[PDB]
DNA sequence: CGGGCATTTAAG
DNA sequence: GTTTAATGCCTTAAATGCCCG
RNA sequence: AUCCGGUAACGAAACUACCGGAGACGGGUUAGGAGGUGACGACCUCUAAAACCUAGAACUUAGAGUGCAAAUACGAGUGUAAAAGCACUCUAAGAGCAUUAAA
């Protein structure tokens, strides 16, 4: 859609007076969730045992809002039941929270209290959202990840029926890709026909049973094989890092948070003087009534009624006058053909210690209701890309590459690993953390693993919640981002200067063809004139600049430029089995010696001419 | 002896 | 510890639990 | 102790060796540049900073500007006398993020 982000530095934008609610609103909410998880965690699987195989005669557990909002008020203390007035239809939410509350009781081993777990701010709702993206990722992961679940399965099923693991990738991946395109998956779910892997998204609670089971397998069926090919997966979604999360504030969100009657009563007076009309609000339950209510007649549009959200950001933080305001006031980039004009959206996505601004373009604020001839000329390159090393480009007669470690020492990898440890190692954690929780392993689906692992971190809760809330952690979050953006620019950047000139040699590379040659000598003056080769598989911002074209991969790694078929192969019969090098098998060959970063790059440059 | 304020849930 | 794939981007009326000059 | 370029054994690999260049998250405190005598050096002074402490700022690349840091000649033997780096403003090109899972 159009929606887009301006991320920056929270200073400023907050009142100090107001910033301290935002902090503690911050840390309040990331209790909540990350203890809520847990328990909804805790109770799916007290119901799995329920029935497996599934039986016809019942449907399966569906998770909802109301499911989630009552593992919320639970773990805050409240053991009244939430519902709303009595009803045949409502008495199903009472029954739902007395079994869940009952879980809460065995999942802590010591009896629920409820001033142990005070909360003083009106987080209805900010934990909205978060509720939402928790029920989200538990679609998403079900929903895109079944495939992944049948491969573990697979290659440790044929290592269980006694084939040396040489063999079980032979047999694992063509059974994969036959069965989504054994035992593992349900009966037929779409009476149309289509392929069984359609049936994934017709509801992900029908193949989550399957996940758990295959989960339980592997820790109890699978015991005897290797561990380090049993990896465990996460059927269900839990938040588990201690580092405070972000949160999303609206104009009704932060109108609960940082509004009261003495402070509410003077935002009648401003806008009164400064509009010259009076709003019908009397105390803070009139607030965030309806446009019609509050003006007493309807609005000609919703962008009239936009500007009155717009309106209480105004009053209530320093949008039109921080900072910050210069690239949120009416902003249109230069190099855009619609000429879109964005502004505010009345909408932040912060962490305390960093703010996310959205911005929507202009045609659509308010209130929103619910529902080829340049090859010619053009200097050609050719790259082969990987993951030991990110990329390799080359012209034909040389080769640069974006290397691991290049990435690593701009992002500071080793520094912040040090700051890290020294950190954690002054609080005492480290004793308790590395020898404690290692061994209990969260992903676990058994009840009794999952449970220890709860009960042993609600013993050092408190303790790790406040060490990994220092900003120092907040900050280095900052920091990747800002620097991983300095790196591929100046990679970018070197990769113009290099090529933007003619080779000064047109011998060292024995191997250089005659077609090799013709597309060096060209000059270009502008990153849009290059072009540059690309396999299957950074890209996506290199494509910002520079124009490029996908060759295949296939075989890229043996052929050879100048050679009747594919004579390289990886080097053989020396003391030590290093990692790429490269061998030639024939005489019959332009260079003997290879590497994978030449060898592919040139192969693929090949294709490109 | 009365009236008033602030959370929170619900369907949309 | 880091990268890729996936989803998402929200408003307003009524119940009730509490409070004090 | 990582990164970039070259040398060898018909483009060598996280070590097979050698030669030339880059860099250490922010705030406190350290050694290096430069100056009364633009001799030399002694003390002082402007700037600045690795190991240690610390609830702690910041959209990104190319270039262009302005603006910094000041208190051996003569009279008869003998007395007087711009570097490292930083900040602001510009021109050109870019500019959506939160969470989970997986490898
Ligand atoms: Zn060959």
């Amino acid at each position: 859609s159009n929606i887009r982000i301006v991320k920056r530095k929270a200073k400023g934008f907050f009142k100090c007076e107001d910033l301290v609610t935002i902090k503690d609103a911050v840390k309040a909410a990331h209790r909540i969730m990350s203890d809520a998880s847990i328990l909804v965690r805790s109770y799916y699987l007290r119901w799995f045992q329920s029935s497996y195989p599934l039986d016809s005669d019942d449907k399966e557990l569906e998770l909802e809002h109301f499911h989630i909002s009552m593992a919320c008020s639970i773990v805050q203390g409240i053991t009244r039941p939430p519902v709303r007035g009595v009803g045949p239809e409502q008495s199903v939410k009472i029954d739902v929270f007395n079994d869940m509350l009952d879980e809460y009781k065995r999942l802590y081993e010591r009896a629920p209290n409820d001033k142990e777990n005070e909360t003083d701010l009106s987080l209805s709702h900010v934990l909205a959202y978060s509720i939402d993206n928790l029920l989200t990722a538990y679609k998403n992961n079900i929903e895109a990840h079944f495939s992944k679940y049948v491969k573990r399965f697979i290659r440790c099923d044929m290592l269980a029926k006694g084939f040396n693991k040489s063999e079980a990738n032979r047999v694992a991946a063509i059974y994969t890709n036959a069965y989504i395109y054994s035992s593992l998956f349900p009966s037929k779910i779409n009476k149309g026909g289509f392929p069984r892997v359609y049936d994934l998204k017709a509801n992900p609670w029908v193949y989550l049973p399957k996940m758990v089971m295959i989960n339980q397998a592997l820790e109890t069926d699978f015991s005897s094989v290797e561990h380090k090919e049993r990896r465990l997966l996460n059927p269900l979604p839990f938040y588990s890092s201690f580092v405070p999360m972000h949160i999303r504030i609206d104009t009704s969100g932060l109108s609960q948070l940082l509004m009261t009657k003495d402070r509410l009563d003077d935002f009648k007076r401003s806008y009164l003087a400064e509009f010259g009309v009076s709003l019908n609000i009397k105390n803070k339950g009139d607030m965030l009534a309806s446009f019609e209510k509050i003006f007493g007649r309807k609005a000609t549009s919703n962008r009239e009624a936009g500007l009155y959200a717009t309106e209480m950001w105004s009053f209530l933080t320093n949008l039109k006058t921080c900072r910050q305001w210069k690239e949120l006031d009416g902003v249109v980039r230069k190099n855009d053909p619609k000429g879109t004009q964005w502004m505010f959206d009345n909408a932040v996505v912060t962490d305390g210690v960093s703010i996310s601004f959205q911005v929507i373009d202009n045609s659509m604020f308010g209130r929103k209701a619910f529902s080829r001839e340049e090859l010619k000329t053009s200097k050609l390159l050719g790259c082969d890309p990987g993951k030991r090393d990110i990329l390799a480009i080359t012209d034909g007669i040389k080769t640069i590459c974006y290397t691991k470690g290049q990435r690593d020492m701009d992002t500071h990898k080793t520094i912040r690993l040090r700051t890290s440890l020294k950190r954690r190692r002054g609080c005492g954690l480290e004793e308790y953390e590395t020898q404690v929780m290692n061994r209990f392993q969260k992903r676990s689906c058994h009840p009794e693993m999952f449970r220890r692992y709860a009960c042993s971190r609600k013993r050092m809760e408190h303790m790790l919640l406040e060490c990994y809330s220092h900003p120092v952690f907040r900050e280095f979050k900052f920091l990747v981002y800002n620097k991983t953006k300095s790196s591929e620019h100046r990679f970018m950047h070197r990769v113009l200067e290099t090529f933007k000139r003619p080779q000064t040699n047109l011998s060292k590379a024995r191997c250089a063809s005659g077609v090799m040659r013709m597309n060096a000598l060209k000059e270009v003056q502008r990153h849009g004139d290059i072009i540059i080769g690309w396999g299957n598989w950074i890209r996506r911002r290199f494509e910002s600049l520079f124009k490029t074209t996908t060759v295949p991969e296939h075989y890229t790694s043996q052929e050879c430029p100048s050679c009747k078929g594919r004579c390289l192969r990886k080097a053989t019969g020396n003391p030590i089995m290093r990692h790429h090098l490269l061998r030639c098998t024939n005489d019959s060959c332009c260079s003997r010696w290879w590497n994978r970063n030449v060898a592919g790059a040139f192969n693929i440059l090949t294709r490109l001419l």
